């Protein structure tokens, strides 16, 4: 069965001065894990400002459609391959990139020189600053999200977790 996860967000975006309460609903299933659902989290903190919206593979992670179908922007979380962000670049005026397992510095080095023939951006986050917020989430949980620097300062439960944003590639 499908776990049910409710975040109600206080966020605080110093870089852009925007704030904002959101309140989110997401469904979890075994297969995936809690991890790659707070980096998509993380992501729509970032661009929160870019009216983006949750996706239910080849659908992006967050996206925002215009009036006229075109998609605005495209987000995806994870390592992809060069020729997915190949397609999406395509069909989205902004794609950018958020990666957040341990294996990203090994596949940037190999994916390097194909993701710099896209004019697209690749940032990198921390992954167990990540795990840490997983393990103090409820079923229900009051997140605080503060957005600074090149870092993402989350309050989960009392708890205070850093989870830095590292640079890959700008646009």
């Amino acid at each position: 069965k499908p776990t049910i996860y409710k975040f109600r967000i206080a966020l605080s975006d110093m870089n852009n001065d925007y704030y904002d309460s959101k309140n989110l609903t997401i469904a979890l299933h075994p297969s995936e894990k809690p991890q790659r659902m707070l980096a998509r989290i993380l992501a729509f903190c970032l661009n929160a400002q870019k009216d983006l919206e949750f996706t239910k593979t080849e659908e992006p992670d967050l996206w925002h459609v215009a009036d006229d179908q075109s998609i605005t922007h495209w987000i995806e979380i994870g390592e992809p391959e060069p020729d997915r962000i190949k397609k999406a670049s395509r069909l989205a005026k902004q794609v950018k990139v958020y990666t957040y397992n341990t294996k990203a510095p090994v596949w940037w080095e190999k994916m390097s020189g194909k993701f710099s023939m896209l004019p697209v951006s690749v940032e990198s986050f921390d992954y167990d600053a990540i795990d840490m917020i997983c393990q103090h989430l409820d079923r229900g949980t009051n997140l605080s999200v503060m957005i600074t620097g090149t870092s993402i300062f989350v309050d989960v439960n009392d708890q205070h977790v850093e989870v830095t944003v590292k640079e890959l590639q700008s646009h």
